């Protein structure tokens, strides 16, 4: 397998995650606007839930970036 | 135009976005401390709003990072 | 010192921050689930607090990534 493979797999996953993240962002915006219109505790809690969802994937992405940077140098 | 240009433009935008993000972070901290002092539903909603704002820009930054990594390899 | 040192220090800090971020994520998940079980304004405020905590470190990480990319080119 080796290095080029690693790279290619990593960048592949990178773009996949970004599209997930642009998707999740779409939902946040939707939620946020419902929020702004109709504030509510329970609505705050579904919103924070999506936020954490987003954070998880960002961290994943950063983990992948670090690996690419480590491999290339 | 080509490759070096692309790179230079990308890194330029990268740093611009970071300063935006350090700026937005300043506002979050301010908001957060008002929050911690004076909890409130509506204050929670302005806070979550800034959070999403921050997330949008992070995703943008990551999109730019991916592109740089893709170009250099 | 110079370039290789810079790189090595940067990647070192990168991984340190990621482990911090995976740690903070663990706490968010814990908090989030308490939230989902027991919604509350004050619980929302401790949650948003961890969120901002996470954001700070992400921004830091991105600052480090940018620097690596700038150095390597």
């Amino acid at each position: 397998m080796g290095t080029k493979y690693e790279l290619r797999r990593a960048l592949e996953e990178l773009e996949k995650a970004l599209q997930e993240l642009r998707e999740m962002l779409r939902k946040l915006k939707e939620s946020l606007e419902e929020l702004k219109k109709n504030p509510s505790e329970d609505a705050l809690v579904r919103n924070n839930e999506l936020i954490v969802e987003v954070l998880r994937v960002i961290v994943e992405v950063l983990s992948i970036i670090a690996r690419v940077l480590e491999i290339n140098a």
